């Protein structure tokens, strides 16, 4: 339809840039389009548009902003199949997974639509009969939103929905690998009636990424930064934000431990492992799962896991019926996966199921399962995504928790057990922002997502998401 | 008593450092003591002590931590007069004001003592009959606390109280000008039974300040930074925090507009102006008030203000009966005040009441009131504290709001009016974190304090303070 | 359309009863229809249908119940004009007011639609490391809903919306004077997809009212009672509920003080008085406003009030262009109004604007304004609704508050003032559940409505409404 | 000390009545004292004192009321041993249990002391830019508090603490069997500084009970009723409250199912059963536990249970070392226990451990355990307290839940299991207000206690307790 766009979206208008960059299907290599490659000039212009829109948008009633967000949601649902095809075309993930992301993405707009009318202030008792204490909550202002390629749609709506519900406006800088989903949302934002300048998208290529990222994370007109991506880029943006003391919410990619204890239901643990690592229809995080299995259940688990990989995983093009494993995003991605596999094996690891490039070549790699993997074998690959599952054996619960709690790891965590007391211990002791108990797919728009320690700042979704875009104002009404 | 200390407090022990630095009474110049001048080595040691204490403290029940915080509070009240003398001795502020700060300081320990047992998690509904969603709140870990000299006691307790109530431990780096109040709190913390390593204080001189500040804001064992001070230092610490993605709450010094509208009650506005600028017994912020008065009430206000300054302000030593204006903290402080006065006059300003050094000399300056001051006359003095009040005239409410909203200013705000509708407009439009309506002294431990934009990050006190030291954990209990 | 119904609605089906009762247009006297006159037998059957539906409905996900409630809302908006005509036809209120009620009615379904997904449980800290404390919130079960004729639509949705959002089912017993609005909602409930038995309506005539009221407020299958009406009936139902300890929320008709202080803006106070007493497009309560005016502004207020009545009030049929005053509901209503007027005059009162039956006769009465009215003149008329406004003069604020606070009066309150301090005093001292400051139309679905003392129990609308249909369950998860 | 009192406490004074009634030690029969037997006259006088105190108390700052409640708490702790002896002397429960109750009782005063400063109002967004919406919470007024003999101290503080924290005053009508604990609290209330009329106690004998109960539950000056006792009395008070529409919170005695599933840890289930039924050091409810055991674990459970009864239960005087089972409260109590035992046996039941009066005679009965008990065997004994444990066997979880959910039963529930999924099902499906998972002693002042259906109204303790004594006030600040 008119959903596939190549121009940037600023101030309610489609604007081309001086340059453009190619976007190709990660599965077939086919050209998808020449997208505007916005530079610093265009980024400042977008910020200004967002800033001027803010002054008006903050004035719109919560009920009206709520209504607009819902219309945007309804439009997403009405075009959900085409929106899913766009995700599959640019990210390469299988259609089913794409359909899954779109639902979550739409559900975020709907969820915050409902949150918009529930920004509550407080009335507090103070000793002095002289005054009354009021606490108001007001929108921060303009927010720079920067998202990864992994979930080209859901990562934007969970942020932008909260921002708009609070009364803020945004300037979105989507991933060069997947800009279409961001622009498709723009088309629907205008169809929904979102006022000009409230939702802006400035696509840009790798070479403009740094410059643009700095421009929007330093502009005096921007008061908030929301980023989801690599630790390297995240720390760079955090420094930009430091110079003007901007509010920041962040989520950095990393490892996610998946622990299987002796009392776990094996088939369930395997199913969870499967859905979690190979057929993720959610959007929990830019986290790659790695397995810790207890000696007792180890062998049985590894065997059943491999058997499920052979029975359920079908590598191929994401648009084709029955495809379960799409391509990696690019050649660099394949290389990183190869690295981890080879270095692991060269250290004692054992491959259980094909650990090499797929016969289809290009960006496809074989679903790989390795055992006899050791703790130290994960170094320098903390951010290596791909169909690679290293299994590390452990003897005791204490041992597993210590391994999992290796600092720098604090996003999502998962574990299978049938011991009530163990379930509470591990869930509370695991140093992460999210824990899945006997479940591998834990995405939910009504729950808080984010990381602890160096995995991030702030939370998204749930009743807490909107707070990232709000400022408290204490009002001492005296003279009484 | 045994309240005046010169050694650092680490791991429940009094430890001297290789070097020391002098602390002198800002009023008399008399030597108060040679305080340990902690260096990087001692800072890391303190962090380790705080880190190891954390692992145990987080395990203590909320009721027990609550009880300990209350005992600490009771001890403060029991020694309130001596604690007040220490503040006056090192900060120079008049005893009355010192007594006022101590109460607030103690009240912060008491308030968070009560908050400790109220850290509530959530149970959220999710569509899947397959799981249940739980949200737990857990302490961040070790927090680096850095405070200014202005309120040597209250600035520490409001932070440390929240930190400890949440289950975190802290390493306090007090201002070189006023380290005694921080160490006096340490003595009482041990008397109260606060476990070793939970509350640590590492005093240090100007020359060690940078090094130490960096050490604790970069240490891998520190997960949270809480700072209150200059914008320059704040931005430097924010950069240190950026490298390891630490959580940060911050409050940076600046200007605070005090607006007087035509319908205001003059005597009240003046009284408020008085208490606000010259006799501040509170601790709201490291903000210096400046006045915006409407043409209609202007003359009458300026005249009554000056008359009150002449009738109520008595410059002298803070320990002496009737003293209302103590000394500035140091010679540099006097110089900055002189600067602002002279540059203002050299641009058209008119002095209404003595604007020069006081006849007592040393660090004393005459309470000064200037009118015919212009907007631009405040440049490069946004952080100049002292008994200096420039009055700027304005014609319309819109005008006053625009002047006040000069970005970079977002801490506290005040205004006097008797128009119900105007009161709501100004309170909501003023871009600050705190607003006082027909009241100049708005401090309250049960209300949220902090700034917007570049004036800070986060809030302290109230029901929101403890959140700065907490992490949310989403737990998806599946397998159901 | 197919919106006008005459049969009861039970278990998703339209069921006629053994008998029927006539419903006539209060303005013209024309027959509107023969409505089913449900008896005890049919009431028990409806309860059973609601009870069996409950067991299934409680199991439906909050998101699904939320979605269904929204569809019901959308259907209301889509048919809003016809729904408004029905209200005007049966209650006689002018179309504009009817349109106003429908919006509020629809907005209640929408508001609770959003509340449905926000029923949050808690996780509480307890000293024992042995357990964890959880608090779940679950629906009460079947609720008997009994509403008055005044607002035949909004009174039902505000209750039923909350009930359904919580997961409860309901049996509605509408007012004999206005049953159509309740049945029109039924038609739309089925079009929306509300499952059979979730929303039941059992119309009945005056003679069956008692019997039926008792049947549903005593049935073992009913766990909650929600009533809005006269004090007499309310106390009778409260006794029925007492025998089986049912949960009850209630709102009883009464007087609402409208106080005008000397500093009030006269035209505004008058406008507020007008909208409040004669052109009420809201649905705040089954409360009749009476005026208390301060001596200083008295004369000016009375004069301007009467002048506005003569300029804006047009008695006539509610469907006709420009009608501002519809008929009273029935002959008894007219009689009660006549009573109050005559007894007031026979005690010193002075009529300012025609205080007799209108020349159109039938159920129309002339908008009446009386002054020189005294406090005691309101006895035995606390529940007399109609276009009658008695003005009582007072000298002091203390005096006005004492008059207003005559126990038995605790629903809504209103007052006009321009004194900030007075505004806080009166708002807090007025013994009512709702207060309007310089505003006569305070209806809002996002705010809590209800009374204090004998004016009621519980609140409706806002974030608190859903609690009336919920039960807390403390779960001590031990064995840890 | 001066803790044992015989006069009523009204308006801060000790007042004797025209008559008196004897209080005897349930274990020894010894006379404890002649307590004032207040009549209707004295009850009205107490209400008036509470009413006049209210007008002043509501005006006291939350911090001051908080401080007073804490002093009252500290005094309880300081006299905890004597307070425990009083409970044992009048209720007969073993000292250990008495010490346990006192702690809970004191903890309630402390908990609400902290809640007092946290009564928060709201600020809500409404579409009209014309107004702002505020929600204030204010104290209801005077509350009539009526408590049972079971927990003569904790039942009063949990209610009175919440009442006073909210700003209400109270009139306490203690159980004739145990009035001393109520008067001991009075002595400490005065020592603490609680203002006269805030806490009143009007003891009365069985014959005056009805009259007095009616007087305080009908008095126009009373706005709230809080009762904990038999269903019969509760329904009688509910009717009294109905006539003036008073707010009511209630808890009625009944049965509490204790379910043991096949996967439960036997020794733990038995220990839980023991503590739950024979050595209850808590105060959860006036609920008597009865057991449902699954066929699989049945025999093993019954055998281990009986063995524990023989090893740990020592019938004797509560003041004597090692006593584990005190006397029943009176002869009627013994008779009711005998009834249940005999009728159960005469229907097939089998006694496992002595089911007759103890050899000590008087009010002592032998700890009894019966198996082969059937569902119907519990009729007409739903409120029979005593050392009697009937075990009912069941085959399936569905079966156990159906048995437990026999309406009229909705207070506390308990069950032992090691199946994570089963734990969630049973906890949510059990129709009670409180559930214990693998734990028999679930008392906690920070958690909500109360019943569902006919077991009660409202909750006590936790963050929800104070709401029972509050009224919401919606304030529409318009004219903007």
């Amino acid at each position: 339809a008119a959903l596939l766009r190549t121009d940037s979206f600023v101030g309610g208008r489609w604007l081309p840039a001086a340059a453009t960059f190619p976007v190709q299907d990660p599965a077939s290599g086919a050209a998808l389009g020449m997208v505007a490659d916005c530079g610093v000039r265009e980024a400042r212009a977008a910020v200004r548009a967002a800033y001027e829109a803010f002054c008006r948008w903050r004035e719109v009633s919560a009920k009206e902003r709520s209504s607009l967000l819902r219309k945007w949601y309804n439009l997403m649902i009405q075009n959900k199949d085409d929106l899913a095809r766009i995700i599959t075309a640019e990210s390469g993930k299988p259609l089913k997974e794409a359909h899954g992301e779109i639902l979550y993405s739409a559900f975020f707009l709907e969820w915050f639509s409902e949150e918009a009318r529930r920004v509550y202030g407080d009335i507090i008792h103070t000793p002095a009969k002289d005054r009354r204490a009021l606490v108001l909550k007001q929108p921060i202002g303009v927010a720079a939103v920067i998202t990864p390629w992994n979930f080209p749609s859901a990562m934007i709506t969970r942020k932008v929905g909260a921002a708009l519900a609070a009364g803020c406006t945004v300037v979105v800088k989507p991933a060069e690998d997947t800009p279409f989903s961001a622009l498709a949302l723009a088309e629907l934002a205008s169809q929904a009636g979102i006022p000009s300048g409230v939702y802006n998208v400035i696509p840009c290529s790798r070479k403009n990424a740094k410059e643009v990222g700095e421009a929007i994370c330093t502009d005096p007109l921007v008061s908030k930064i929301s980023f989801t991506g690599s630790t390297t880029t995240g720390k760079i943006l955090l420094h930009h934000a430091a110079n003007s003391v901007k509010r920041v919410s962040m989520e950095l990619g990393g490892l996610a431990p998946f622990i299987v204890f002796d009392s776990a239901n094996v088939d369930q643990a395997v199913a969870g492992a499967m859905a979690s690592k190979f057929r993720n229809t959610g959007q929990t995080c830019v986290c790659s799962n790695q397995f810790l299995v207890q000696r007792g259940i180890h062998d049985a688990f590894v065997k059943a896991f491999a058997e499920a990989m052979k029975k359920n995983l079908r590598v191929g093009n994401g648009f084709e019926e029955g495809t379960t494993q799409g391509p990696l995003i690019n050649e660099k991605a394949v290389e990183k996966v190869e690295k981890q596999v080879n270095d692991a094996v060269s250290k004692g690891a054992t491959v259980v199921t094909g650990g090499k490039r797929h016969q289809l070549g290009k960006n496809f790699f074989e679903p790989t399962l390795l055992c006899n993997v050791t703790q130290d074998m994960l170094c320098t690959h903390e951010e290596t995504f791909g169909p690679l599952a290293p299994v590390i054996k452990f003897d005791t619960e204490e041992e597993a928790i210590a391994i999992a709690n290796a600092a720098d790891v604090g996003l999502a965590g998962y574990f299978y057990s049938q011991d009530p007391a163990q379930i509470w211990r591990v869930a509370e002791q695991l140093e992460v922002g999210m824990v899945g108990v006997n479940e591998g797919l834990i995405s939910s728009v009504e729950c808080p997502f984010g990381g602890v320690k160096q995995s991030g700042l702030g939370r998204e979704g749930s009743k807490y998401g909107i707070d990232e875009y709000l400022e408290l104002k204490y009002v001492c009404y005296g003279g009484l």
